């Protein structure tokens, strides 16, 4: 096995000549009027300008965006998915019918997988348990086979999201990893590729160039290209709290390692990233990020990610420096389609603590309606015993609880059924196996509308005395409320 | 107020010269370097041409497929929604600060509150109150805002007709009505099938389309009639949609189907049926089917209307010999569907999918007639919500069906939908039961099996089982349950 962090042998250097680079360089490709396959539409991405947020922040200056959600994959690891791809096919090392194997979650996987479903590769995807259902079923759609590792195993572990896919590219015949972190296909691709559009599109003029740094393939291709044909032109990274990519080491101070954001930023320092070549780093969180993901679709009708709000986040700051007649670049990497329940949605945001929006019987109290005495069970008598009472008097459920009242958990009908169509009980073997603790817990003294918004949500909520959480007082369903209301109007 | 179904006043008729045409004509547009909003991304959709589908199900001929989900939206509407708009701020119809007032649901909400978004209009979109929350949550993060209406076509409260309630009582509010204006076809007629015909290099030898409210098909297959006569054009229409021709197709026992943006229960203005060839009819299996498979062989990230479309193609396209070219249209991506079609869970649970893994419990196959239900109770339209609250409450039940005095069920009322309806004050106790009617429920019958029961009752709290129309009861959960673990 070999560490992603490895340092870098690249003998490049500002002011070598490109007649003396080794690797193999592509160029930006005219594109047909009819593609050949979808894998075409990679690249060749669209420069929109920021009208109104760079006005709104008071930057003098032209403030562009890179926009690499529309590729095929809707993402910027597309051009790389298919670098890495091509490269390794030229190499002999890639032959038809073999195995991608990649311990990504999302961004890559995504790409990969569908280079691999177009060209007919098996793709293997390799990552934590409780992946987003986004891209997991992106994933699972365009064929590629999921391997869930633990949540909690280290780097270095050997049942990790990466470990064990060297162990299963050992163990798998044909299986390559094409290892995002130490490709130099990565890089390239952007050097070749990326960097040659930006200049094309801005008449090889430009005086920033702003980046969110995830691998860092992207921005050292970019910056390094850019370096060398276009010096004036300054190049500012990005790097979420909680990461210590960010130069100097003083920045990077922080307590919690953990940032909601996806695609920034990990506790290594990639072979692929080159922080030479970055002028100055900046510090974004995941606040100022959602907000002006958010802000970017509102007003400037852009689809895209939360880095791409950290980008932006960054460049409003970054590009007061610059005066009125300049030109500054942003990197918008990926599209809202993978955060559709995430950032895009009131909920989450409210959940998180992001936004939070503020919150005519909506304020009276839960205590109003007067509830039934509840009927529990014991977490031992059969689920057969069980469905019998529920059926007989018309209620769903339990608190499941101890012999000292103390609540164990809850159980319902339809947890119990497709507990059954799993096959994993049956009407012999006790309840106790079947407790349902997904529920919400919400008692006497909340608001009404708290509750109403549970009973959109869920079946149910769960009176409990007041000040004792293992308690139970209760337990309330629409009809009670409804009952309250029809009653009372 | 204006019908949408009115027949069309075009005296257009093919052979006439384009000198004759009173309207206006943009053209096809080279694109800048620096796009100046991300409007101008809207258009020049690339032509990706279909190398395995085509071929596994034995077409000798090509088949290209016109993606129109690369469009800035994600879907095909961001040209009309565009244009719309283009036209009406050109008439002076469309002032600066305006609102606009849309009833759809569809994709061009979407498209309209992008372009209101960009040009600072406030944008309202008006719809049912199901709306599975993608578009929903599009909507609001573009500033869009929503209006919930608890569906009937001609209906004073519905979709459509408060809408134009809201365009009476809003000031400068307009309502751009994407069936009846000339904008929608105009803009396919202009541009789109110019596209076609410059990719293309003005030789296809058939076209396909899925309809919706048909300005797409109709432009295009004019403006190709007209410049490639030869070129066949063959129309999609859902079962369950009158929209096809003859009237013979489209018979069939259930208006409803889960394919999102084709098929209407009336034929729009802008819809010219004259101009298309041959219809086709596909149901909601073959397209979810050949979506999954246009995602997984060919890469393409795209919709269920796109499944519709090409299940259709490799039936029409089988008179096409080798040398030939065929082009569909792909209306939108699969960014709507995320929770919907690409979800296997939800593929299962509508009985699309496919079962076994070669063995599961024995009463699978038996059918619901043994489980031996009983009388449903049923409610009158026009009972009282609060008396409704009352016996149901008594009975304890969360759910039961709303039937008129002509024994005739008009659809089933749920808790869950009175209180939705209630927290949006759109329902009194005191009102009318018949406002909280849910017409979208799943039909288990009589003979159906306990298996597909089961999958219904994980999607939903309910089915309804039937006698041959007639019925028999109401099924959920507990009674499945109690003969199991009998
Ligand atoms: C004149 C230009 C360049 C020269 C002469 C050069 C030369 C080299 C050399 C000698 C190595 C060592 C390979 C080894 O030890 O196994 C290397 C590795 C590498 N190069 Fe370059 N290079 C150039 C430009 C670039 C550019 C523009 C990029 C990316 C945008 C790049 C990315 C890499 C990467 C990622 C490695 C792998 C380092 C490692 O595996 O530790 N190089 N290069
Ligand atoms: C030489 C070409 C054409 C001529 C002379 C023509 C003429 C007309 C005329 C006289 C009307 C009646 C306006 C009214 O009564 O309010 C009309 C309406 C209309 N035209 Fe055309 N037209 C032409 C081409 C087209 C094309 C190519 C399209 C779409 C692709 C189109 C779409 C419509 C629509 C949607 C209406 C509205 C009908 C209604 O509101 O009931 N026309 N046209
Ligand atoms: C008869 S049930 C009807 C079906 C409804 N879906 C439900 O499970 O509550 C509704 C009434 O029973 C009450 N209820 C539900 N679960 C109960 C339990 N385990 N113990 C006591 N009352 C219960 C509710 O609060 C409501 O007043
Ligand atoms: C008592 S309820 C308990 C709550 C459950 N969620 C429900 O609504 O069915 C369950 C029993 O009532 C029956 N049931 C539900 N709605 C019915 C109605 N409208 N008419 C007759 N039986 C009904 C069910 O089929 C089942 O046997
Ligand atoms: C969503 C997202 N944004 C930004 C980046 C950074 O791109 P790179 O690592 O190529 O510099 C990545 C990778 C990413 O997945
Ligand atoms: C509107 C729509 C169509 C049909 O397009 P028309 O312009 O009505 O002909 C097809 N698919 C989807 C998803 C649509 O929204």
């Amino acid at each position: 096995w070999i560490r992603p962090d490895a340092p870098s042998r690249c003998t490049w250097q500002l002011g070598r000549p490109a007649s003396e680079s080794p690797h193999h360089h592509t160029a930006p490709a005219k594109s047909p009027k009819i593609l050949p396959d979808i894998l075409k539409k990679i690249g060749d991405t669209p420069m929109v300008r920021i009208n109104k947020i760079g006005k709104k922040f008071g930057l003098k200056c032209e403030l562009l965006a890179k926009c690499e959600f529309f590729n095929a994959g809707g993402s910027v690891k597309d051009r790389i998915s298919l670098r890495m791809i091509e490269d390794a096919e030229r190499d002999g090392t890639l032959k038809p019918g073999d195995t991608i194997i990649e311990p990504t979650s999302g961004n890559t996987g995504i790409g990969l997988a569908l280079a691999a479903a177009v060209r007919g590769y098996r793709c293997i995807i390799v990552m934590p348990e409780k992946m987003s259902s986004e891209k997991v079923d992106v994933l699972r759609a365009l064929g590629a086979e999921i391997v869930r590792t633990p949540t909690n195993a280290r780097f270095d572990s050997p049942s990790s999201h990466v470990g064990v896919a060297w162990r299963l590219k050992n163990e798998i015949p044909n299986s390559h990893i094409l290892d995002q972190y130490r490709n130099a296909s990565n890089p390239l691709a952007h050097y070749d590729t990326t960097a040659d559009e930006i200049l094309q599109q801005c008449d090889g003029k430009l005086d920033m160039l702003v980046a969110s740094v995830g691998t860092g393939g992207t921005i050292t291709g970019i910056a390094r290209k850019l370096k060398e044909k276009c010096p004036g032109c300054r190049i500012i990274g990005v790097d979420p709290e909680g990461s210590i990519l960010a130069e100097p080491e003083e920045l990077n101070q922080t307590e919690q390692t953990t940032y909601e954001v996806e695609g920034i930023g990990y506790d290594f320092i990639p072979t692929v990233l080159d922080r030479t070549v970055v002028d100055k780093w900046f510090k974004s969180n995941d606040e100022e990020a959602f907000t002006f993901a958010r802000m970017l679709i509102a007003q400037e009708g852009l689809l895209c990610g939360g880095s791409a709000g950290s980008t932006v986040a960054v460049a409003v700051k970054a590009a007061q420096e610059l005066q009125e007649g300049q030109r500054c670049v942003v990197i918008l990497p990926d599209s809202v389609r993978n955060y559709m329940t995430k950032f895009l949605s009131d909920r989450w945001m409210l959940q998180k603590g992001f936004l939070k929006e503020e919150d005519w019987w909506w304020h009276l109290r839960v205590q109003e309606l007067g509830l039934s005495a509840p009927l529990t069970v014991l977490p031992t008598i059969t689920c057969g015993h069980t469905i019998e009472i529920l059926r007989e008097k018309g209620f769903d459920q339990a608190p499941v609880v101890d012999e000292a009242g103390v609540i164990l958990g809850m159980v319902t009908l339809g947890n119990m059924l497709s507990s059954l169509l799993a096959g994993k009980v049956q009407p012999s073997d006790q309840v106790g196996k079947v407790i349902y603790k997904q529920f919400k817990q919400i008692r006497l003294t909340d608001t009404l509308g708290r509750l109403s918004h549970i009973l959109e949500m869920d079946h149910f909520a769960l009176v409990v005395h007041e000040q004792q959480r293992q308690m139970v007082f209760g337990v309330v369903t629409a009809i009670d409320l409804l009952n309250f209301v029809a009653a009372q109007e």
